[PDB]
């Protein structure tokens, strides 16, 4: 219900340096949230290892990219473990993260951007490619919420009364920059999956909309 949280210091230093650089490749930012899906996805195996009940809220384990060309939207979904709404308030700008500063620090000194995933804040590199991004998520200890933020210093997290239901797992949806629309495109979106992500442990589901004509 419109609940407004602050990004800590650090976290709302490291947006504006991402979504201001002018960094080369920035196509590592699908490889950083394929992982982000990967990594989601073997929690909930690991669970489910134990307590094969936990997938019953979708029993296919897959991640799923999903261009939205109208809106000019990038979706990436996985039916990973999900974040409950304090998963989303804690894991995504609230809490100090480690390697926040250090990751800041080594750019001053050099680094490439595609470093970041190794620093544990991977997840902000979206801003390379988006402007504003909402992230969706289904734990299967909480109700669906949408965490949501606009590159600035502060986020939202509101329960989820206006997406598709997700089951179980974590959709970002990524409101890309009007100079980064190749990433709604197959060829390319194929292109940096084989390039970046070629050891998934998961099927990586590519949607193509076709019309049907002759
Ligand atoms: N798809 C997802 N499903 C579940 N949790 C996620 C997802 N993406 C990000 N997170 C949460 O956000 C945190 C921050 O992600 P990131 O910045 O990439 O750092 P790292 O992956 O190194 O932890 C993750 O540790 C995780 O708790
Ligand atoms: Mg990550
Ligand atoms: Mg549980």
């Amino acid at each position: 219900q419109g609940e407004t949280h602050e990004f800590t210091a650090e976290i709302s230093q490291l947006m504006s340096l991402i979504i201001n650089t002018v960094y080369s490749n920035k196509e590592i930012f699908l490889r950083e949230l394929i992982s982000n899906a990967s990594d989601a996805l073997d929690k909930i195996r690991y669970q489910a290892l134990s307590d094969p009940s936990q997938l019953e809220s979708e029993p296919e384990l897959f991640i799923r990219i999903i261009p939205q060309k109208d809106q000019k939207v990038l979706e990436i979904r996985d039916s990973g473990i999900g974040m409950t709404k304090a998963d989303l308030v804690n894991n995504l700008g609230t809490i100090a993260k480690s390697g926040t500063k250090s990751f800041m620090e080594a750019l001053s000194a050099g680094a490439d951007v595609s470093m970041i995933g190794q620093f544990g804040v991977g997840f902000y590199s979206l801003f390379l490619v988006a402007d504003h991004v909402q992230v969706i998520s289904k734990h299967n200890d909480d109700e669906q919420y949408v965490w949501e933020s606009n590159a600035g210093g502060k986020f939202t997290v509101t329960l989820d009364e206006t997406n598709e239901r997700l089951g179980r797992g974590t959709m970002l949806r990524l409101f890309l920059k009007e100079d980064q629309l190749e990433y709604l495109e197959e060829k390319r979106i194929k292109e940096v999956v084989k390039k970046h992500s070629e050891f998934v442990a998961y099927p990586i589901q590519l949607v193509v909309t076709k019309e049907v004509e002759k």
